[PDB]
């Protein structure tokens, strides 16, 4: 189930540029 | 889990998506997202 792995740290990537207006 | 955030970022409209500098490449994150969650 390589796709649960792939799935937490792309969508990971969308939070972190949330972050970038600080 | 942190992705009702994201859960709110697949729905920021097309029209509005442009007023933010980083949506060249963050958005590629919703739309890659979108097929991983397809492969049930």
């Amino acid at each position: 189930l390589h796709l649960e792995q792939q799935l937490y740290s792309v969508m990971e990537d969308i939070c972190k540029l949330v972050d970038a207006i600080p």
